[PDB]
C-alpha cells in the first residue's frame, strides 16, 4: 500500500497473508474453513496466516493453517488478467473470535464513488522498494467503469473495477495482490493489478467479487 496508513494490529480480523517460506499474496476471510485471494497468487504449498499484524514477529494472535485445496477460477486467463480469483480451503477450520473474522459477501454490486478499505503488506513506495511488517490500510473510492477503462483502454473487462485516485499518490501495490476491497462491510474487491503504483491515471484494478458469488458460494457447498 502506498500512501496509507498503519491500520492498528488486528483491526481488519479478515486480512489473511499467503505464506510459502515468506509473505507473497494476501487473502480473506470468508468462513472458518475458506480463503478469497487472486488467482494470479496461486501455488502450491501455502500456508495461510491469519491474525496477523507484524508479518515477521510472532505476537501471540496467529493462526498458522495449511491449505488443503486451491481452486483456481474456471475462467481466469493469465495473460488479461480477467476472472483472477481464487478459492483456498484450509485443512481445518480457523477458530473465530474478534481478531480472526470472516468478512461477507456482497449481495449486489458496489457503485462508483462507495468508500472502500484496501489493505495488505505490499510495497510502500510508487518509486523504489520497501515493505512493511505490520499491516497497512488505505480508504479509497470506486471509480467510474468509464474512467477505469479511459485509464486503461482495451484492458478492462466487466469483471474489473478501478479505485483510488487519479492523481496518484495513494493505491494498493506488489505484495498487496489477493488482499480485500471492503466497502461497507462487504468484501467488493480483490486486489488484481496495476500499471506500477501511485501513478497519475493509472489506478488499482481489482476482480469484481460480486460477479462471483454465486460459484463461490456452489464451490464451498461441494467442496
Ligand atoms: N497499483 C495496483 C497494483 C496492485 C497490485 C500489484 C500491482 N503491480 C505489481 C507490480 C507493479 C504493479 C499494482
Ligand atoms: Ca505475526
Amino acid at each position: 500500500i502506498v500512501g496509507g496508513y498503519t491500520c492498528g494490529a488486528n483491526t481488519v480480523p479478515y486480512q489473511v497473508s499467503l505464506n510459502s517460506g515468506y509473505h507473497f499474496c494476501g487473502g480473506s476471510l470468508i468462513n472458518s474453513q475458506w480463503v478469497v485471494s487472486a488467482a494470479h497468487c496461486y501455488k502450491s504449498g501455502i500456508q495461510v496466516r491469519l491474525g496477523e499484524d507484524n508479518i515477521n514477529v510472532v505476537e501471540g494472535n496467529e493462526q498458522f493453517i495449511s491449505a488443503s485445496k486451491s481452486i483456481v477460477h474456471p475462467s481466469y486467463n493469465s495473460n488479461t488478467l480477467n476472472n483472477d480469483i481464487m478459492l483456498i480451503k484450509l485443512k481445518s477450520a480457523a477458530s473465530l473470535n474478534s481478531r480472526v473474522a470472516s468478512i461477507s459477501l456482497p449481495t449486489s454490486c458496489a457503485s462508483a464513488g462507495t468508500q472502500c478499505l484496501i489493505s495488505g503488506w505490499g510495497n510502500t513506495k510508487s518509486s523504489g522498494t520497501s515493505y512493511p511488517d505490520v499491516l497497512k490500510c488505505l480508504k479509497a473510492p470506486i471509480l467510474s467503469d468509464s474512467s477505469c477503462k479511459s485509464a486503461y483502454p482495451g484492458q478492462i473487462t466487466s469483471n474489473m473495477f478501478c479505485a483510488g485516485y487519479l492523481e496518484g499518490g495513494k493505491d494498493s501495490c506488489q505484495g498487496d495482490s489477493g488482499g480485500p476491497v471492503v466497502c461497507s462491510g462487504k468484501l467488493q474487491g480483490i486486489v488484481s493489478w496495476g500499471s506500477g503504483c501511485a501513478q497519475k491515471n493509472k489506478p488499482g484494478v481489482y476482480t469484481k467479487v460480486c460477479n462471483y458469488v454465486s460459484w463461490i458460494k456452489q464451490t464451498i457447498a461441494s467442496n
